[PDB]
């Protein structure tokens, strides 16, 4: 519990310097693993590194409150907005997790510790995405 706080913490420098590389991989992956996605998408805001670099920040913005994903609330309000105006649905979610995970194997070539810490945040980041979505598509 601890221990793997204390690493995804760790991961926040990483993150600052070289996040957008990061995410400029997981789109990589995404888009040819998943071509259906692509779409949802709009690669003016790929090319201008704009997107990449959101959501390289919102990945901050988790690794930051993964102790308290509730002091993210206002953040991740607003992306819902996007998500559910695309149709992201529940089930992309596992599509983005299994691509992110690999996209951090590839470039951070981090320890077993590291990536069972990420497979654990990213399940509880994207439960916290997936619940407000939800409510949006039924409230
Ligand atoms: C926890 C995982 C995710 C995070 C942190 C995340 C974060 C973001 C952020 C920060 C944006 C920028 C838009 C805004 O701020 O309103 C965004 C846009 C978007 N997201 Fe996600 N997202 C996640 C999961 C997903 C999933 C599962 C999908 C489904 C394919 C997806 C599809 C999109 C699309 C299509 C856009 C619009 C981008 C554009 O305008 O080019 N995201 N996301
Ligand atoms: C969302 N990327």
């Amino acid at each position: 519990t601890k221990e793997q706080i204390q690493i995804i913490k760790d991961c926040v420098p990483i993150l600052q310097k070289n996040g957008e590389d990061l995410t400029n991989e997981f789109y990589k992956i995404m888009f040819n693993d998943y071509p259906e996605v692509k779409p949802m998408f709009n690669m003016e805001k790929q090319i201008s590194g704009e997107q990449p670099k959101a959501l390289a920040m919102a990945i901050l913005m988790a690794a930051k409150n993964i102790e308290n994903l509730e002091n993210m609330r206002s953040f991740v309000d607003k992306v819902a907005i996007t998500h559910v105006n695309l149709g992201v649905k529940e089930e992309h979610y596992p599509i983005v997790g299994a691509c992110l995970l690999k996209a951090i194997k590839n470039l951070l070539n981090p320890d077993e510790a590291t990536l069972k810490a990420w497979e654990v945040a990213y399940g509880k980041i994207a439960k916290f995405y997936i619940d407000i979505e939800k409510k949006l598509y039924d409230k």
